[PDB]
């Protein structure tokens, strides 16, 4: 592989997903959250040279936020809130890269993750009616 | 095309209406929005070696603020506040340029996007008593 | 020269004085409004005034002959019945003032060195747009 | 030797471990604490090039924090809060890194070391139901 | 002329002043004011190779600042605090220095000038029982 | 001599104490201090290639900090905390580092002195229950 | 003189002293004050390569700064509090070397002197129950 896999937060549930392409890089992502669950429900993924929106879990949250990426632009800076267990969730995501911009999104009142930083190339992990866990992929 | 068009956020509503001009930079923006609604509702932009405004939205709004852009200024923090959904509505707006100057139009109560960065070319979107929704557009 | 945007209303009496070595803003508590501006260019000791002096208030900015404006707010109430409310100005060596009030709608102009004014005043600042060289 | 050894803190109670890698860094540590005994009670660990997790006490705590190190990555700023004595136990830890990166876990009511700083390469300690002692290990 | 006059602030009243030397800058000067009447009303400079003080006004305030010049440090900031009009005053003085020295005297509660910069070389105006007017020169 | 001597603080009570090895310098030290006096009672000392702790003082303190040193880490800041007089006492220790480590031993509520900064290489004073007087000692 | 005079800021009570040695400078400087008074009352000096303390006044107050100055280190920024008169008084003094150590001795609640700054060599001035004037000597 010519990428790094950030460890997987969060639970066994919900249905397996992995957004990557060949020699492709993340040009938009967004959270979906809501403050009734103060669990992340839903992501979309754009890359680079594709118009195609990638989207998981059920987007029944009020809030989102999306952060676009340039493309020089790195994550230097990555912070996932979740709740631990079998029966876990991923509850939050901060990113700050390389140009200054940051998004929050959702709650950190369990447990967290320092990930890798780089260039962000995809993400892993599994979705139903919420965010059940989530990784981060890299580039070397 | 050279340029780098940033999600449109907020609702389907309202008129289209695109701002662009052939090898021409935004060189003045302005944004109404009232206390009232907490939402934009107007936007006027010139563009340089041009004397037109261009202006969308009713412009019924308590408050406006311009920024002017220097011809080697560019845009490195942005940040919309909007409305998600169909009955969306862009309800703010946050510039930092290469220069120290900013600007903060509106408010930030339910979703953001922190958008690309870059000499700000135009500006896309809908609107009619209200920015129904807006897309930044940037060069290469 | 590059001309920002005239910001306040249509009323009073047109105004162009036109590099800026001093420039004096007068305002007043009572209408939270600039009433009066005084400009001196380099190289001419002529005060150009423009506008009543009526407020209790005034400050003065003195700029050296290299420096420039880098950070420049106006406060204004919009529309046909306008008037220009406030001015902060920050230069390139670190000197700043803040005149009047900020209380609806604002422009951050372009920057450089500062060479004019325009507008229109009576009463009051109904307008005020800043000048600069390319 | 090719190694620095900070103090090990804490109690003399527990089971002894002791995690390193002859030319292997650690790329991922976890601590499980609790609010309930104010207390670190278990210390995951990953090596590069390993998939294996190398695991010391019971992972009974509330609370986890993950900590994944770039292959580039030291330590720079390193404090380790404990109660002192022969039933001395293990009761936080803050880790700074290179890069900006930070994790919090625990407390820090009674004592506090300050560690040596570089290239974390392995844990050496003793541990039962809680982390007893803890001393960070670094390259040269 | 080698000098650079900036504006007298405050009235028309008392006996004027004007405190220079030809190729000698101020080593030192000293500012009184009062609580009581919220005025400056003293005045008094020193200038490099002189024992000899320069002063005007009534010293009756309850506070005095005094800054002292190297040979080689210049006024980067410059506010005067000042009641304007025929019967006007000046109140305070605000000075920064380009190694980040500073004193603070009286007033600032009317009007204010951020002066020219530079090298101290004198002072101009008029003082009675107050300093009714004030002007920095410096040098080119 | 080839050593900075910091001027001893405290009292003249206790036993005196000298901790400097030939060619050594401190690798680590511990400060134990007490709630109940507000004073540092018990010091240890660790010197590079020599695994002997050099120790004074009485441990009663509830509180323990401990500051490990790289071999090229050198204290940059440096304030003690003391009773005057005869009957005097040393009642805190505050360390700062040229790599942005720092601690905070015991009370700052009498006297203090800002001491000389460098390499710290030993330490010396008197001690029995409490820490009487401290002196740091540095490299030229 | 290869020295600079700052001025001598308080009464002219008090026994005249000044602390000076040829080819020397200050080493270490000691400030005895009082909350009662709220004055300064002693002063100690060292200079480089010279046991023996030059001691001022009468050590009556309560609190006690020392400031150490390694052999490279510079005054930044110095400001004495006094009150000003014939029956005036020395009250504090701030002080900020070279390498960003500091001290605050007793109070600044009536005038104060922003000094010259440089190597600080000698002080000058009169004391008896308490500091009347002190005024700080540097090297050009
Ligand atoms: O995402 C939370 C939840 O979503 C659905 O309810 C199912 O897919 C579950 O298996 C899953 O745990
Ligand atoms: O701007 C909000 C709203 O304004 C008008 O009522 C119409 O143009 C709608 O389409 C639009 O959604
Ligand atoms: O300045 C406000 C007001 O003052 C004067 O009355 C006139 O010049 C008007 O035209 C103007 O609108
Ligand atoms: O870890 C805390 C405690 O847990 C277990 O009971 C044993 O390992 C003890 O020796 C240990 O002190
Ligand atoms: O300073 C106020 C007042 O003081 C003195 O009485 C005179 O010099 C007046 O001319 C002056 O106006
Ligand atoms: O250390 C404080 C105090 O403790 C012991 O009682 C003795 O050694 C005393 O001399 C000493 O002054
Ligand atoms: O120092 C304060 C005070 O102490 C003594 O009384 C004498 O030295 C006085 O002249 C002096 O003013």
């Amino acid at each position: 592989d010519n990428y790094i896999y950030s460890t997987e937060v969060g639970g066994v549930g919900g249905t397996p997903f992995t957004f990557m392409q060949e020699s492709g890089t993340i040009t938009s992502i967004k959270f979906n959250w809501s403050d009734q669950y103060k669990l992340l429900h839903h992501i979309e993924v754009k890359f680079i040279n594709n118009a195609n929106i990638y989207a998981t879990g059920d987007p029944k949250g009020n809030h989102e936020v999306i952060l676009e990426i340039d493309d020089d632009e790195t994550i230097i800076g990555s912070v996932i809130g979740y709740k631990k267990g079998n029966d876990g969730r991923c509850t939050g995501v901060k990113l700050t890269t390389s140009k200054g911009k940051s998004i929050m999104a959702g709650y950190f009142e369990e447990s967290l993750i320092t990930t890798y930083t780089g260039k962000l190339a995809g993400i892993k992990g599994g979705a139903g009616s919420d965010i059940d866990r989530l990784g981060l992929i890299f580039l070397k």
